[PDB]
């Protein structure tokens, strides 16, 4: 069963996640070949820093990744495939990002959400045919679903109409911010068929060059520049009846790539970057290292590559945990890049080239990082919209015709028998205690909340308690997954992990409680008058 | 006296703050004059697009701007300046900023540290007649003070050594990041020079076109691209005996313009970035604004902007309280910019070029706000670094001989009768009530640490807790000011004022809650073993 799941219902299954799994040491030692491979290639013939300044990929990159496998790498031998599994593309992934994230953004789209992973799901016909002959052939792919009206909209405005003849459909709309768009041979199209006045949403699978479709625009953001990104017209584009797609979770597991593979990548390097820093300064004759501050900025920095490494672990050694590890990763990253351009200063806001055309000892490009990670709080959608539809979505949905646990809820159950054997420090065993206590918490405010409100239509317009309550199931769990890996980790020789975990759950400690205060406010303010 | 000052004591100073002033019509109606003068020349001649693009000002601005008196906008007529007050100024580098931040910061330096400004506190000599001699000419200056070793150092390594005939002085070292440095005639050095065994700071007006003098490096940021920036060697640069200057006041309200006027103008932009794209758009045949979190987002960042101008007018209509304005100006200026990121999202992220190109009806230039913004808790000193210095040198100083008034201390004193006629709603007058009980309550803390700690040395190790309290001392004086100048406004028949004040009041009592939930952690993590 879910351990986050359970969270919603107030139940902390430590069994569930204790002992943490480990990869398979055959499997990470294939990994670290197949890594070591893609470094040679990428560090010859891809320099991120003029990759950043002409926001442009070198020409033949795309090709020589194709040829090596790294467009296929979760496909079998039969595609000229890799054959990985979810961890070591993960590990792929995370090596690229640590490089040029442009690089890791191509190879993630395609080795996630393109017609590669889709193949598998298909059902034997023509469509099937034609994209296995593109794979064996090599191809780039995209998916365009977002449009100016906005990606949180239900509805998509992009129309397929049926053609007289019946042969085919007529796409009519516009895609905005497409990844991979600008250099992609097929796209993964969403479009609105009508049948018989009822709206429906469908795939449909469109060659790039196909006549009325148009890439009108090439889009540059403040980071990941270098990422071919497009937005494109379709003008009565032609899709044949074979081309429409005729689950979900390939987009939810294809976050941990495109979205907590990059945020942990930039979060190491940022950690990297700290440590050589903090080494090499000092401040009245005393070295910089040695200052509090700077202490706990490094411990904090550690503690949550660490909560990220967990949770991309949980994830891929292995459902709900890996939609919250969009958010976990994405923010922890920020906060982790946040901090070091604070440490790192003037040095930290200057530009690599500017630092390499003086000489400098440390041509860091943390600023570049910090632009980079700010996409993964947009891209895959907005956190605290992401939040909001955690909570009503898939919290809420357990409370509205009654909680099945509810006893259990009224009579403040919490198990603390079960965490008797961890191999966690004094302290780790306490944030343990608490977490199981915050646990059984967060259901009981679910339940007056759901009593509050009859109708979840109207408990659906109070966004901001819901986007709080779905930041501290999160917190909950990211301190879960940490104490389960230290105990994991400590358990196998590797005793820094108690401290790793014992700075994270600290740090959880005060967002939790933060969370709480700013649920328990009992007057709003009239906050309609002031946004006017 | 000092309000901040009192706070430090845990006295809640209404009387002094309350009624809020208000600049005076007549000199603001001057401030509009020029301000129209400004805009129309920058408009003309400034792209601030390009300049970002470029990273480099447009030939002939410095020139342009020189001619009009806005190099020389607080001078008097005889040094053929606009003789602006310092409200004025503020709204003048304010008014460039919200156009183009490097034209803003250029303006900035040379208005509030800049030989201009120096002139008046000179003594009478051949160095006071060459610095007027040059003014009168059209001069641009810098303060290069910062060197490799670091900002914070209490010890600058330029040496300024006598020369044997006894003429001047040889400066030697390196200094780096200098603001104007580039196109500037002249710099104020730093320079340590060895007086019989001691080490005594000094400071230097040298010509930039002196022998030894090299601008070696010119440094391109994160933001503020275009923005005059240089780092230089001294190699035996002569600089004669009248050259060398022979209070702090000048630096630290120089902040307001070069800090809080560009902190301000982005926030305010990024407010109605905020309102035109949220006007534009809807989800679900909806239109967004209605979307509660949408309207709470506005009315923070509405807040945000009132709370910055509230600390700035406090500060320029009338000394600790504008050292604080630093940290609240810039802080909230990146708040509300982080917030516009989150609600513009991918059109957001996208850059003002990119959104041009493909014809955008919103080429917004949010990212560029977002890269500038961040410079304003880096330049000036870091936000945590100052939140340190604050309280071990202004806080603990009142502390430590013993506190005058420590009866009040032990007695837990709150004057909730000085409260009583104010103008502010119930729950404003709630918030003032809570701030008040919170002043005392800050004192009461600082006591105890200061009987547990007998050496200040000793106390001044511990850098999370004497942060935190630098920003508890400083959320307490933003909610203070905000509730004042909302009693003023509310009086003068703005009501708007009422709701602003609430919602800021309202998250600074969440930021307080969570400040004081982390100083009373009990046992603090090996925090030394995860940053290893
Ligand atoms: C680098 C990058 C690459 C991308 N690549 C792709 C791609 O390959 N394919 C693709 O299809 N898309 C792609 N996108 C689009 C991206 O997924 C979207 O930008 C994002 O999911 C939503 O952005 P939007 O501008 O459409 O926002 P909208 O959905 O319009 O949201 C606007 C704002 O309203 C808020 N909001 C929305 N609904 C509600 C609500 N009910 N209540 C309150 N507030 C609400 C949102 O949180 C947001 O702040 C990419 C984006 C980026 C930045
Ligand atoms: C290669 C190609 C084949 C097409 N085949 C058909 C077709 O078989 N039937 C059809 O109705 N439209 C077809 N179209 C598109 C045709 O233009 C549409 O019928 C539509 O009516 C045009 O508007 C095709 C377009 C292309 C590029
Ligand atoms: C756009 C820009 C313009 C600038 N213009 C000028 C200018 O015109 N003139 C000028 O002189 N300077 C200028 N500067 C320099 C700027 O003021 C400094 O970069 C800043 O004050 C300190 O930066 P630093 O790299 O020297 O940091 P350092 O002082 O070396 O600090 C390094 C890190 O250590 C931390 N730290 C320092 N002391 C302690 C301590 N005791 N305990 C714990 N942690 C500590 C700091 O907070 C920081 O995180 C400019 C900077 C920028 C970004
Ligand atoms: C215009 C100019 C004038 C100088 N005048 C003197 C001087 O009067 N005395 C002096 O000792 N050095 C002077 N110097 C610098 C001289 O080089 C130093 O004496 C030093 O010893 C050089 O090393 C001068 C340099 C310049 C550029």
């Amino acid at each position: 069963t879910s351990f986050l799941e359970q969270l919603y219902v107030g139940r902390f299954r430590w069994d569930l996640i204790h002992p943490f799994p480990r990869q398979d040491e055959a499997d990470r030692r294939v990994g670290d070949e197949v890594i070591a491979q893609l470094r040679q290639l990428i560090e010859d013939r891809v320099d991120p820093d003029v990759v950043d300044r002409e926001a442009r990929l070198p020409d033949g990159l795309v090709d020589e990744l194709q040829k090596h496998g790294f467009l296929k790498a979760r496909l079998g031998a039969e595609f000229g495939g890799l054959g990985l599994s979810h961890m070591n593309l993960f590990r792929l992934i995370e090596a690229a990002a640590s490089w040029s994230v442009p690089v890791a953004l191509v190879m993630a789209i395609e080795n996630s959400v393109g017609v590669g992973p889709m193949h598998a799901h298909l059902p034997a016909g023509p469509l099937r045919d034609l994209v296995e002959a593109r794979l064996r052939a090599g191809t780039v792919s995209g998916t365009a679903d977002t449009e100016p009206a906005g990606a949180a909209n239900h509805r998509r405005f992009t129309t397929a109409t049926p053609t007289e003849d019946g042969t085919g459909y007529l796409l009519n709309g516009e895609k905005l911010h497409v990844g991979n768009a600008p250099i992609a041979e097929v796209l993964i199209v969403s479009a609105s068929v009508v049948e018989d006045g009822v709206e429906h949403r469908r795939m449909f699978i469109v060659d790039t060059d196909s006549p009325g479709l148009r890439i009108t625009a090439r889009h540059e953001f403040m980071g990941v520049k270098g990422f071919p990104n497009g937005g494109m017209v379709f003008d009565n584009v032609f899709v044949p009846n074979e081309r429409m797609v005729t689950a979900v979770a390939m987009v939810i597991v294809g976050r941990l790539h495109m979205i907590v593979a990059p945020s942990l990548a930039i979060a190491r390097q940022c950690l990297g970057w700290s440590r050589e820093f903090v080494r090499a300064r000092s401040i009245d004759g005393r070295p910089l290292g040695e200052y509090e501050e700077i202490q706990r900025r490094l411990a904090e920095s550690a503690a949550d590559v660490f909560a990220i490494e967990a949770i991309a672990e949980w994830s891929l050694l292995c459902w709900y945990e890996q939609s919250a590890a969009k958010n976990i990763g994405s923010v922890l990253g920020w906060r982790v890049a946040e901090r070091t351009m604070s440490l790192l200063a003037g040095e930290g806001y200057e530009t690599a080239s500017s630092k390499s055309a003086r000489g400098a000892a440390r041509p860091f490009p943390l600023e570049r990082a910090l632009r980079d990670v700010r996409n993964f709080r947009i891209s895959g959608g907005i956190d605290f919209q992401l939040d909001y539809w955690t909570s009503t979505i898939a919290i809420f949905t357990y409370y509205y015709p009654d909680p099945d646990n509810l006893a259990e809820i009224e009579a403040n159950q919490v198990d603390l028998d079960s965490l008797v054997g961890s191999g966690l420090s004094e302290r780790n065993e306490r944030h343990l205690r608490h977490a199981a206590e915050q646990a059984r918490k967060f259901s009981r405010l679910c339940r007056e909340l759901s009593q509050r409100y009859p109708d979840l239509a109207a408990l659906s317009e109070h966004e901001r308690k819901l986007i709080l309550i779905g930041q501290l199931s999160n917190e909950l769990l990211a301190v879960a997954l940490v104490l389960a890996r230290a105990a994991r980790l400590a358990g196998d020789g590797q005793d820094r992990a108690q401290a790793l975990a014992d700075v994270f759950c600290t740090g959880a400690g005060h967002r939790i409680a933060d969370i709480w205060h700013q649920l328990a406010e009992e007057e709003t303010p009239d906050y309609r008058s002031a946004a006017a």
